[PDB]
């Protein structure tokens, strides 16, 4: 007698990080999703969601060894968008009547993200990962346009609890693989138009922004067959611009 909505989505969107030389920053990139709002004392609710990204990424060769070359200054050291990645998120809800005309919803809980990237040079084809345990709150408007139409601006803030990026380098005779600590924090915004059509179906589309940074890691060495050598996983910022498209059951 409230109730439960589940929507499925899909993105388009462009993806770019923070490279230093000039190169192509964005990328194409497509996520797939479902949320299920499940009411249980219709003020209060659990927010469950899952989701599957991909990139595509272009084969590009570098020469380094463990990943780091001949000389130290700076060249790998592997960060920027992702080639697939997964999140979840399980949660608490809010929700209050503003008005017959306007719905306003709250929401925090936990999420899990994990992503992959592969990388090719010389010697080897490594893979980096980024997995991260976080916190998430979100906070929406749902405004009544009359005729069933609607609109639904939203906004969303994460920070890591427990973010590390990993490299499995112990396959490149560094015989140790790297594991650091990285946290950061993002949001996102954006709104929605929809149409309620027919009980229950709803078909909406909307425009939207996401931020999602990581913090440079403490210092770390290896061991290289010519030394020791220091290492710092460089700050990562990654921006999202995109048009989000969602059938809501
Ligand atoms: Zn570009
Ligand atoms: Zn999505
Ligand atoms: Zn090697």
């Amino acid at each position: 007698q409230t109730a439960n909505e589940f929507t499925v989505h899909t993105d388009l969107s462009s993806i770019s990080s923070t490279r230093a030389f000039l190169k192509e920053k964005h990328k194409a990139a497509k996520h797939i999703g479902v949320r299920a709002d499940i009411p249980f004392d219709a003020n209060q609710g659990i927010r469950l969601e899952a989701g599957f990204g991909r990139s595509k990424k272009n084969i590009i060769n570098l020469e380094t060894d463990e990943n780091k070359l001949g000389k130290t200054k700076n060249v790998k050291l592997p960060t920027g968008v992702p080639e697939n990645r997964i999140d979840l998120y399980t949660g608490y809800t809010y929700t209050q009547t503003l008005s017959d005309s306007l719905n306003f919803r709250v929401g925090a809980g936990l999420g899990f993200e994990s992503s992959k990237d592969s990388i090719k040079t010389t010697k080897h084809t490594l893979h980096s990962s980024r997995q991260s345990w976080l916190a998430k709150v979100h906070a929406d408007l749902l405004s009544q346009l009359g005729n069933g139409w609607y609109i639904n601006p939203w906004s969303e803030v994460k920070f890591d609890l427990n973010s590390r990026y990993k490299l499995n380098t112990g396959v490149t005779n560094l015989k140790k693989d790297i594991n650091q600590k990285t946290n950061g924090w993002g949001f996102g915004l954006g709104a929605n138009i929809g149409k309620k059509l027919g009980e229950s179906a709803s078909i909406e589309a909307g425009p939207f922004y996401k931020q999602r940074t990581y913090k440079e890691s403490g210092e770390f060495s290896v061991t290289t067959k010519s030394g020791d050598v220091s290492l710092t996983i460089p700050k990562t910022s990654i921006r999202e611009y995109g048009l989000r498209v969602g059938i809501k059951f």
